């Protein structure tokens, strides 16, 4: 889909509120060409309409949007246009889509404003309660280990830092089966000990707000003495049930740049549905996201597994503001991936028939995500500006 | 908002603005003020960006301290006036300048002697620590902004001090159009940054 995106023969440009239709083709007019376009808050959807596409070869035609609707409800306007063929032809069926493109159009920011979460310590453990909800922190890791729904448990595994993909065929790049490389990303990654990193825990600290539950704590991973990442978090439970969690994380300068900044945890629940706002709906990366558009997705929760022979870290959409799993909902500004499959199965299994599904659901919620690169696949080809090269990285996610 | 708590060993401040013209929201600034028992202030600024509006010249905080000292000492980028644009030439080390020497005398007036890459900055008593770009100054942005000739500025009472977390390049392809390149705006929608006073 990335490829079809980037060689469809219309091009547009935007000026509001102009569309501006650029033909790619040379020899043939644009006789079985329909323009559609649609403007959605969230989609959401505001308003739509057609227009026939009557552009010379190389030539050029004007569209004007008629009059769009300016709500006063908060969020951001997009513009999608796509160009539709009504007529089959030889190679393609009526309805079939050649070319599109998506615009922001107007923001409004959200300028509004919104019992007390009871906190009980023990030298185990900080547990919280607020009315049929309960989350629990281990004092000893550090970590949320286990939240309640009434009697019901929701992770089985607590919620962590994770700086690591599945490698990538292009992290492997080996092209000659003997012929092993130092350079390669995945080599960098195993011998700074980035697989293998250990989280010790510095800090952890809660106190009790007048209307919340703050919940402070610190984790450096570090590898034969040698400090990697550091991450200090804060999570603040409010009187709505829901648990806003920062994190900020440092990167020491003469470490290779991780593959990813997020978390990770496993959750209780196998749900048929994952609906998401955010770009896709298929699977996207930093590197390769111009072919995905932003809208609300829905796709059965096997769609949102890549099925590659060799398998691989897959899946992930980026650009998302909202998350729904079956009970939980996570908003900020995040990649995401989902899926029956660890990353360290992933990563330790070399077919796809050999894949078996754990017991949950793994999901992983990055702030920042590395480039896949693929100008070739034996040596490093993620360019400067898509690694995690940054210093310090800060990140922002409700879970509600 | 404006909200403080009282935690086990710190004090916790908590604010909310949002910057309007004529009922559209521009920008909004959420920030947290943490006054521990060694006597910092630890201030957290988390920044959004309505994304209509034309990308900002800078994120930052500005303050016109009392004191009027005479020597700037930090640790950044440089002796000379250096921007993210503009910084290839800048070292990172320690240095020490007269505070006349953090003001470049451009004929016509502008925003002048911004320092980047700076992790630590010393002026008088106090300290910031950080990663940020500062300039220092006796003439405020209003100043420079309304008077035509440098001949004509006029020292103010204290001291202008603008620290920013982030800044916007200065172009110079050409003085007759838009020049700064896409990836030296401010375009990124959200910001954040982090600073301890004292």
């Amino acid at each position: 889909t990335e490829a079809k995106h980037q060689q469809q023969f219309f091009q547009f440009r935007l000026s509001g509120q102009t569309i501006e239709v650029t033909s790619e083709y040379l020899f043939r007019h644009s006789d079985n060409e329909l323009l559609h376009w649609m403007v959605a808050l969230d989609g959401k959807p505001l308003a739509s309409g057609e227009v026939p596409l009557d552009v010379a070869p190389q030539g050029k035609q004007l569209i004007e949007l008629p009059e769009l609707p300016q709500p006063e409800s908060a969020g951001q306007l997009w513009l999608t246009v796509r160009v539709v063929q009504p007529n089959a032809t030889a190679w393609s069926e009526a309805g079939h889509i050649s070319a599109w493109q998506q615009w922001r159009l107007a923001e409004n920011l959200s300028v509004t404003l919104p019992a007390i979460p009871h906190l009980t310590t023990s030298e185990m453990d900080f547990c919280i309660e607020l009315g049929n909800k309960r989350w629990q922190f281990n004092r000893q890791s550090g970590f949320l280990s286990q939240m309640w729904i009434g009697d019901k448990k929701q992770l089985l595994t607590p919620l962590r830092d994770q700086f690591t993909r599945a490698p990538l065929d292009n992290d492997i790049g080996v092209s000659e089966a003997t012929r092993i490389d130092p350079n390669a990303w995945v080599e960098r990654w195993k011998a700074a000990g980035h697989y293998q990193a250990e989280a010790a825990l510095l800090q952890c600290t809660a106190d009790t707000l007048a209307d919340a539950v703050l919940i402070t704590t610190a984790h450096a991973w570090q590898h034969q003495g040698k400090t990697l990442f550091i991450s200090r978090k804060t999570y603040r439970i409010d009187g709505s049930g829901q648990m806003a969690i920062t994190v900020d994380v440092e990167v020491a300068s003469d470490t290779p740049h991780p593959a990813r900044i997020g978390l990770n945890c496993q959750l209780a629940q196998v749900a048929e549905r994952v609906n998401w706002l955010g770009l896709g709906p298929q699977e996207n990366y930093p590197d390769r996201l111009t072919a995905a558009c932003f809208d609300r997705w829905d796709l059965p929760l096997s769609d949102m597994y890549t099925p590659y022979v060799f398998p691989s870290e897959n899946g992930l959409r980026c650009g998302t503001r909202e998350l729904n799993y079956g009970p939980h909902q996570w908003r900020g500004d995040f990649q995401f991936n989902i899926s029956r499959y660890s990353q360290q199965q992933l990563m330790e299994t070399s077919h796809r028939h050999l894949l078996h599904a754990e017991e949950g659901t793994w999901l992983n919620i990055d702030g920042f995500h590395m480039g896949i690169g693929g100008d070739d696949s034996w040596s490093p080809s993620v360019s400067a500006e898509l690694q995690l090269s940054a210093g310090r990285y800060h990140y922002q996610l409700v879970w509600c």
